[PDB]
DNA sequence: GTGAGTACTCAC
DNA sequence: GTGAGTACTCAC
C-alpha cells in the first residue's frame, strides 16, 4: 500500500534529472510526503528498496518474455519481439533502465547489481534458447556458436539502454526498430 | 609531472580495482598516492579535474589511434574492423577508465563530465559515420543502409560489450572472441 | 522551539564568551550544545542562516523599543536619550550580540550578513535622523547642524561604545557613567 | 647592501598586504597562498622575510603605532592652545583612518579577527596611548588657562575617543563609505561642544 | 537524532 | 609538502 507508494516515487527520482545523482532517504521522503523514520518502518534499508524494484523488472519481462514464446513459434519472429521487449521496456521504464544499466546501483551495496546480472544471464538464457531450438523446429540451426549469438544480440540491447541513460533518454530505444532489425537479423547465420 | 601524471594513474588503477565500484575519495587517493590531501590539490583545483584529465586522455588515445587507423587502412570494412576491435581493445586494457566511459564511474561526479563522454562518443560515432560514408567514393557502391543508423548500430554493440564488461566485474573480456564476432556485425553493413 | 533556540542561544553565548574572538565552527558550537554537528542542519539549512536569526533577533528588539519611545516620549531630546540608553543597554545586556553590530563575529561568515547589520544601522540612524527634523514642528525652532550631520554624530558615539565594548573584552561596559555622559551628548543638540 | 634588498621583496609584501585589507577584499581573511599570489612568490618563499603571517601585521601595526605616536607628539610643541591641541588629535584618527583604510580594518580590529589575540591587545594599549595623551591635554588646560573642564578629564578623553572609534567603525563597515575626515569642520564644533 | 564521512582550506 | 581543520552530508 504505503509501500508500493514509496516505491512508485522511487521510480520517478530515478527517471528524472535527479536520477543522475545520488537519492538519498532524505529527498525521498520528500517526494513522498512523509518522515525518513517512517520510510524504515516499511522497509529495512534502502538497499530493500531497490530489492523490490528489480523484482518488478524482472518479473515484468521474464513475464513478457514467456508468453511471447507461446504467441510466436517462428525462431527470428521470436528473437526479435524478445529484443523489441527490452528496448520497449527500458523505453516506458527510464528509471528503472538506469538499474538496468546499472547507474543507478552505484550507490548502493554491490550485491544488488549481482541481481541484475542474474536477470541479464537469466534473459540471455531465453535467447539461447530460442536460438537452440532453430535446429528441431527449422531443421536447420545456426553455423555461429549460440551463446555467442545469444551474447551479441543481448550486446545490443544492453548498448542501445546505455546510450538510453547516456544521453537523458534522448536516444530512444526502440527508434527506428525496423530499420534496425534487419541489421540484427543478419546476424543470425 | 611527478606528482601530477603519477596522480591521475593511481585514480585509474583505483577504478580498475573493486574501490572503482564506489566513490573515490580524496582521502584514498592521496593515501594511494602517498601523499596528503592538500597535496593533490597542490595539482589540481577539483577531483572533477582529476577526471577531466582521464576523459581527456581517453579521448586522445581513442581519437590518435582511429586517426592512425584510417591513415594505415584504406578498405572501409577493415576500417570498421580495427575501430571496433580498437574501443573494445582500449576498454579491455583499461578496466578503471572504462567505468568512466560506461558512465558508472561519473555517478559520484559532476554531471558536466558525462556531457564530456558524450561528446566523445559523438565524436567517435562521427568518425564511423565518416569512414562509412566514403565507402561509395572509395567502392562506388554505398550502403542501402542509412550511415547514420549504421554507425549507432556498430557504436550502440560496443558500448553494450563495455558496459556488460563493468558489470562483471571485468570478467566479460570485451576482447573475447572477436574474430568470431565480426563476421556477424560485417553482416549489418548492408 | 526548544531545540532550536536552545542552539540559537548556546550560539550567543559562545559569541559573547572569549571565544567569540575567534570563529564559532559548527563543531564547536554543536559540541556546546551537547550534539551532533548533523542535529545542527536538523534545525538549520546553513551555519549563514543561524546568524541571520540572531540579527533577526536584534533588529525586532531594537526597532521595536525604538518605536515605543516614540509613541511613549514626545520629547525631542528624551527620545535621543532614551534612544541612546536603548542601544548601549542593549549591547550590554547582550556582548554576544554586541559582537555582530560592530561586525566582528561577521567577518569569520558571509559578507551578506554585514550588509544585513548596516541596513539596521541605516534604520537605527533613520529613526534617529527625524526625531530631529521634528524640533521646528513641536518646538518651533531648529538646529543649527544638518540633522544629517549629527544624527551620524550620536550613532557613531553609541557604536564608538559598542566596539570599544567588543574591544576591551567586555571590561569597558556601554552604560558606565552614562548620566554623565548624556549632558555631553546634548550639548551637540544645537 | 644585501640587507637592504632584504626589504625590497620585504616590505613589498606589506605594500600588498595593506593593498588587499583596503580592497573590497579586507572583509574576509587575508591567507599566505592568495598574499604570496600578489607579490610574485611562493610560501616557503615568504617565511623568508617573516617567520609569521602574525609577525606581519606587528611591523604593520607598528607603522599606524609610529603614525600617530610622531603625529601628535608634535602637535604637542607646535601647540599651545588646549582646544586646537585636541581638535588636531582627533582629526589625525579621522585622517590617518581615511589615508589608509586597509590599516583601519586593524585599528578597529576586524581585519584581526583572524590572527593572534595578542594584535588586539596591542591594538588596545596604542588606544589607551591616544586616550591618556588626549587626557593630558585635557588636564593641563588649568596650568595653561586658569580653569580646566568641569566634567571629569577621564569622562572627557573617553567621550572624544568613543567618536573616532564610533567614525572609523563605519568607515570599515559601509565598505569604507563613510569618510571619516568628511564634514570635520561641521563637526568639531558639537565635539567641542562636549569640553564643558 | 548520529558516526563516519565528504571535497576542499590553511598557515607553517 | 602537511596535520588539523571547515561547513555540510548521509543511511539509518
Amino acid at each position: 500500500n504505503r509501500r508500493e507508494e514509496i516505491l512508485q516515487s522511487l521510480a520517478l527520482m530515478l527517471e528524472s534529472s535527479d536520477g543522475s545523482q545520488r537519492i538519498t532517504t532524505a529527498k525521498l521522503a520528500a517526494s513522498v510526503g512523509v518522515s525518513e523514520a517512517a520510510l524504515y518502518r516499511h522497509f529495512p534499508s534502502k538497499t530493500r528498496m531497490f530489492d523490490s524494484l528489480i523484482e518488478f523488472i524482472e518479473d515484468s519481462l521474464i513475464t513478457r518474455i514467456n508468453l511471447i514464446l507461446k504467441d510466436e513459434k517462428d525462431t527470428t519472429a521470436r528473437l526479435r519481439l524478445i529484443v523489441l521487449l527490452l528496448l520497449g521496456f527500458g523505453e516506458r521504464n527510464p528509471g528503472l533502465t538506469r538499474i538496468l544499466t546499472g547507474h543507478a546501483l552505484m550507490f548502493e551495496q554491490d550485491r544488488l547489481q549481482g541481481r541484475i546480472n542474474q536477470l541479464f544471464e537469466r534473459i540471455e538464457a531465453q535467447l539461447r534458447q530460442v536460438l537452440r531450438e532453430k535446429r528441431m523446429r527449422e531443421g536447420e540451426g545456426y553455423t555461429t556458436d549460440e551463446t555467442l549469438l545469444a551474447s551479441q544480440i543481448l550486446a545490443f540491447c544492453e548498448g542501445m539502454l546505455s546510450r538510453f541513460v547516456r544521453s537523458e533518454f534522448k536516444y530512444r530505444p526502440t527508434d527506428d526498430f525496423d530499420a534496425r532489425w534487419p541489421l540484427i537479423a543478419a546476424q543470425l547465420q
